[PDB]
């Protein structure tokens, strides 16, 4: 059979470690910060990693481009 790559990642520890399976996309769970009061869910993107980093063994962490922080039209359109 052929080998299969799988990408590398950082890990939050900061080494660089395999990932298991491609990264894929999920829920962002952060909270906004606009200077007005509205709720609201980020509507991502977002992704999820999957890797076992050589000092931590196996971990995941979450990363997304939406934005959280800022004004009222850069965070809720
Ligand atoms: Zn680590
Ligand atoms: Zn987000
Ligand atoms: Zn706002």
């Amino acid at each position: 059979n052929p080998n299969q790559e799988l990408g590398v990642v950082q890990c939050l520890c900061r080494r660089i470690a395999p990932l298991t399976q491609p990264p894929f996309g999920v829920r962002c769970r952060a909270t906004l910060n606009c200077p007005c009061d509205y709720i609201g869910d980020c509507p991502g993107p977002a992704e999820q990693y999957m890797y076992r980093c050589p000092n931590c063994g196996p971990r995941s962490h979450v990363a997304c481009s939406g934005v959280h922080q800022g004004t009222c039209q850069q965070v809720h359109p």
